[PDB]
């Protein structure tokens, strides 16, 4: 009986570990992208998927999703063809090693946000990140906002190093937000002296429950910038513009909708001429 | 020093040893699975499992660790309170039973709550028990609410990885994506490992979804009997079905509003019959099942 | 070579050693349980537990593996975000504490979040610790919303497997089925094993449900003191209840609409009491 | 990952359990035969082997010998042919179900006496015996004695039911003997109200370290008698007489040896004309 | 649903709760360890431990999983056989006890068989319990055979990481390699973690090695009392030592051969002491 | 919350991540195993493992749970006692190391005490690590005392499941039964799973069995070097061998009694050579190895 090494009931290591040292010889960036907390425009799913599809990807550790998942809250999708079941869409939670367009290795934590054992999960992710010499941890988030899809995508950034988010202008005072595994990971990681940064992309609220690839693009572009990675984005941008074109059509068809969007454009332009909405929208998504 | 009952830690205890499970002809047992928590229209799954256990000789083979697999705050156990103190708790079960039909043919019954947690580990344990125990066929029970009258023959959607086992039925489905269930995933996983599986999803009038409808349990069991080659004593359950059926007619005929809903359904149903009949010379399933799955 | 803290793995670590838990009497301790997540009108269960821990000498006896017991996606712990980063996480706790009352009588307090998972295994651990510690009586806390005004005496309902402990209450109830809570199930199971159990359910005006209402917590603890023969120092809790009470009376005289609503409840409460 | 049911680190159940009910419908007898305590004439090994060879045998549970064995005290024998290893003699510890000559089922616990965890082992054997309805537990033992191979084989019996050993005449007062897993099993089993009996066969001391099949025969004959089993002994008796013939030859060849044997014959005959030696011989073997 | 006793699985069950282990002083308890299976001349380690448990108030604090720690084939526990059946098994124990001395000062005693297995994991458990209980000093017991007569004062050798605790002894030793014992390793590891440790090794006439010789046990405990500032009641132990002593002197005057042997040892002992 | 280092509970901790173990040519690492406690004539196993770890760049890959695998009362750790207190404990190790030879070729070294307990579980863990890590060849080290002089070339008995790997040697053995060892059983188990294995058992003069004899360690390592295609820096060990060799001559030439024993051996040895040589134109192994195995 062969025991596949790792941490029992948490993760299995995939052998062998990849090489994660750069040309300059410094540590990898770690990007985390967990679904189940706030998935407006399904931006997090699409961002992770693209990286995996568009880049060289190797499994480093697969987490014990079966021990972490509430299957009755999030039932796996099954396929039925005529008179029998033909496919099961199995949930995943994994740590990947990727290489960017000039072969710079980085790590990707992606899959379902676990329902259970956040602290054991997060301690495990940190230990792995430390063993692999992670220099910077980057989290992805989305949040619905009263913004149009016809104006540039906006984004709130958070970090424990103010130099890392100097391109941003914080419009938030002390607030209380529901926790996510990603946010708690970011925080626990910070309590241990690791450099963390996260980006929460703003998605028009009427697009909350559809694929909005542009949102993913914005996140990934920001990841490229902050982590010194070169990410092949063209296919995502292509898909993003395709969806944009289709959304324009559904609006220029319904006089009702267009006013809603136009009204949002008007308001968008006012803010540019220069927290509580963030708190209300996150709490709704967290349920 | 302290006794340890054998099994799989954190998954099930065996009631060792298990009874003889082979037929007079050396053939292996049928395995029936009936789990509540996915879709329970007519409470048909609970009723069918309860009837088998009540009407036939029943032995425990394995107790699953329901305490390890249940979200208690989503499904709080019902407690009885009498004046000033608690008198009873409805305890959740998840068990594998050995039964014998009316002529002594052994078979297995997996019944209780659908788990919230650990479906893969759970399914593997069942698949491993079924193999150890010689299982030759695995039959799943299901319900789904549908726009059909209680006044027309009970219909049913069959599935199997062997078409001969369901030649009596006319596939009313093409490709669809439905929320998975422990029972369905068990059936799928079982098939992936070359086991023979079959499943019956009975149709319950949507106006009867949250009530006891023994007729639907009887239909399921009558089907298990044909497919499994079992003789199942259904008399008492049929009696209950009839009694309930008569209460529903009385109730529907006392409300000209519900009397119309029903009459309308009878119309659609006869028309779908006639149409499917003449053809002899899907989205409802999805919308309704996904609705319950929440 | 690596230090392992004693307990029941996946369920609790003992804070070893426990304090002494027998009185001069030699009699066994009372056990109080106060779990949140079932019904928390007025936040009265959190408030009552927090007060006991703040006003008395408190030592941890056991930490329950809350990380093994919690559905984090259902109860996302609150995080504090200030400007451009996270400054705090509201971390969940589930603990068994040992306390001494105002004259040094020792007792136990089980407090924290109601677990989502493993109720039986949890309840067996509590029972086993209670037995080893010689628990003589087990007292449950609860709150429920009622159509009742804050300007009338605080109602509470009692249950027990021993009718002599609740002789002061007039049970206006008879057979019902209710969804269980970890606390309710703890109480029932204890009873099945012959332990003496009692519980108290305080009634909170429905319009104060999602508010700190210390008066309800004070009411609960007053009852614990009486039933458990404990001397509990409630001065500071009572000061807070009065503060809160005063501000509510104020809201009432400030809005003619609000005043009428409350007046209407006073009429019902007064009507019901004659029955 | 399939978990083979049983008690982790102790035994695996072999499926399915056999039928152990008789014609009269009463429980099986359980015979235990453990090697490593006192194996004069290798009588215990040979007794177990014969039953397994001569009878229908099915595995019920295999114990976790790898968790119970001191491999450096009792190294498994390996076979080397010319320039490589060709075989490993793997240790075993098993519960078997057998049928006697008229198909009466009984149980056999046989293999190495474990070095470790006697109490966990014994609790496990008892639980299994109770689940299977064992009515009587029968232990096998050997002990070297100053007796000849030319006189009938003698045997001490012990039991918690005096009726079961009425054919015997106890020549022992209160003594202290080193423990064996078999003896402790017998005792623990008795403390729990189970009917136990054991037979310790007396083996000429100069035959301690050779196969003396007759000793096995005596034990098995006694087992047949006490458990109401019919055991096909002819092959064992054949082998026993063969060995007897060879031992006669080694003695009628050495004037030295023969006097030793003759002297023992003389003493054997005196005792027939009608504890501390038992204590001295057992303690030596137990090391 | 099934009751689980708290501890470290596969290593120990706590007898929960422990007694109080701090003196009126508030000072921490002394820890004594007395393990058998390394060197047991005179059975002095068993005897000393047995006496402490018999003469003082004794409560079990932890039971070590002796069944997980013992090689039964090396140390076959004795069974009693009377006529035609087994009447008794001498069951192995490995325990941490809490004791009170003659004026109520609490202390700890680790006693039983030296384990065969898992010394590090064992030693870490002992250390962790000692720390939690606030152990202030750890005292080891040992015996060795020597060519020395029973008619001369009982010699004993001492070791410690603090030379002030053994200032009364004249170390006639210098670098040697010796096979470790669980007790020796416990002591060394404790020391590595900054705990204050001391050990005592009593010397037993080689001709009394496989005999109960209570005088040696009494000598050890007298030293524990002194080093640990404990008041131990030894009257009954001393009575037994005298009984045994008297019977040995008797054997000596009864056999001219034996008397000469002992006389010869008296000459050597007396010769050595001048050095 | 508290950190958990990955591995197999109760068997080994990984030092994660492991170094690169592939050669400049994509080829996998050689695995060398050197375990003490079976037969340790000349202390040759300990010495050879110690030299590799001291002379080459060494990284820990896995620490085995020696505390779970050792009988402490059979092998008590040596402790140093200085006047009145303990100053040192010789702690037992059982570890899997990654090393690099003099040109940077990575290889693995398994070294430390032969366990008393759990050989199967232990062996499986090693076999599973070797597979995960790409091992292409497993080389075992051994000693056995033999009637041979320290004054003649060191001989050696080779074994392998590939004859080409040991074509340099002349099998001096037919069928035999020897007490098993963890190293031997590892080699056997490994072969059972289609792995390439080889093993060298060096011959130590029986009068040198309980002393350091670095020559025998050097011979072993020189062999690992040929078979494994490794460049091993042996200079310092050779120096030690020579120094020890010169002390033995001095000592043997100062005792005309031992001078004869040796001279007698030289005679037998030259005769066995000449005889085996002319043939070109077993029980000792058993009796001696079994003797040590106790």
């Amino acid at each position: 009986r062969e025991y596949e090494p790792g941490q029992p009931g948490m993760y299995e290591l995939e052998f062998p570990a990849p090489q994660l040292s750069s040309s300059d010889g410094r540590g990898p960036v770690l990007v985390h992208a967990l679904e189940g907390f706030s998935d407006a425009g399904h931006a997090i799913r699409l961002a992770a998927a693209h990286l995996k599809a568009a880049l060289d990807t190797e499994l480093v550790a697969s987490f014990a999703i079966d021990e972490l998942l509430d299957y009755r809250s999030r039932r796996p999708l099954m396929t039925f063809k005529t008179d029998h079941f033909t496919h099961s869409d199995d949930p995943e939670l994994s740590l990947y090693a990727l290489r960017d367009s000039i072969g710079t290795p980085f790590l990707l934590l992606a899959g379902l946000e676990p329902d259970l054992k956040w602290e054991r999960f997060i301690t495990a992710v940190r230990l792995l990140a430390e063993r692999l010499g992670v220099r910077q941890t980057i989290g992805l988030g989305t949040v619905p906002m009263a913004v149009p899809h016809t104006r540039p995508i906006t984004m709130t950034a958070h970090s424990n190093n103010r130099e890392l988010i100097s391109d941003f202008q914080p419009s938030i005072s002390e607030i209380q937000v529901p926790g996510s595994a990603s946010n708690l990971l970011e925080y626990r990681m910070a309590q241990h002296g690791h450099e963390v940064v996260g980006f929460t992309v703003h998605v028009p609220h009427y697009l909350t429950q559809t694929d909005y690839p542009a949102a993913a693009q914005a996140l990934l572009e920001q990841v490229a910038k902050t982590g010194s990675l070169q990410l092949p984005l063209a296919v995502l941008a292509e898909a993003a513009a395709e969806v944009q074109a289709k959304i324009d059509e559904q609006v220029q068809a319904s006089a009702e909708v267009a006013q809603v969007v136009a009204a949002l454009e008007r308001q968008y332009d006012a803010f540019i001429d220069a927290g509580a909405e963030f708190e209300r929208f996150l709490a709704q998504q967290a349920e």
